[PDB]
């Protein structure tokens, strides 16, 4: 009737990553590091955690995971009020990193971007953005809540 | 303790509707047949109401609220499934209809519009589009089931 919570740190910029992807706030969680608790039968939940500090203009994003370069898969969507005080957003993403369990390389990644109001008429095009009013200033990326995977699972059985 | 449902049906294409905007199934409610219980502190509820048919590709939606041409605000989104059977789907729009109680004029309107994953880097920009692969296959527009307002207020008293 037990469960084991785990921290598994997403990255520092070591990768094609300083800086760069654009596409704004990629995350990029090595999978090298998936060491903890690496079962997908085991795993029972998990959640992207980020840590946000924008106070002062709506912001509307989505996260999306990854898949050869320029294809992504839609997962979720946040409104982010003009908070004043920083938080913390969590997203389900337990299918995500559990398909990454059964099979997958050594970095694995999702990523946010501003929302796009998408429209069309004949002969013209219309793309409102309602997001990252800025390539980025709304969440902690370096150092102490950089951001992560919180998985959780079972270990040492499941019967 | 009591309270009233009403069913404000949207419209028949006898205004700058009949096929045209094109961003795909516009809404457009004759705010003058708002006469169902008009009160806004009446108000309790209030969801836009559709009835899709799209049964063999994923759809992404998002439903938005009218303001001046080619200005909206996103109000929600939905990932729909190739069901084999056709579906209702609801959305909350109780706080716009009630704005267009307390102020408003004669025809008020939302609209569906397909979603898209909208990114950028640098000198380059992608937009996939993620619903609509048709400009409209998915909903029923006239006759019965046409798209409706159902909205619910306490009458004749509210002590």
């Amino acid at each position: 009737k037990e469960v084991t919570r785990v921290l598994m740190v997403e990255t520092h910029n070591e990768i094609y990553d300083k800086f760069k992807q654009h596409s704004i706030y990629m995350f990029f969680n090595t999978s090298e590091l998936r060491e903890a608790v690496p079962e997908p039968v085991l795993l029972s939940r998990a959640e992207l955690r980020l840590l946000r500090l924008k106070l002062k203009v709506e912001q509307h994003v989505e996260l999306y995971q990854k898949y050869s370069n320029n294809s992504w898969r839609y997962l979720s969507n946040r409104l982010l009020a003009p908070s004043d005080s920083p938080e913390w957003l969590s997203f389900d993403v337990t299918g995500v990193v559990r398909q990454w369990l059964s099979r997958g390389g050594e970095i694995e990644g999702f990523r946010l971007s501003a929302h796009c109001s998408c429209d069309s008429r004949d002969n013209t095009l219309q793309v409102d953005i309602n997001g990252f009013t800025t390539r980025g200033d709304l969440a902690t990326i370096h150092g102490m809540n950089r951001p992560f995977l919180l998985l959780m699972a079972t270990p040492l059985e499941r019967a």
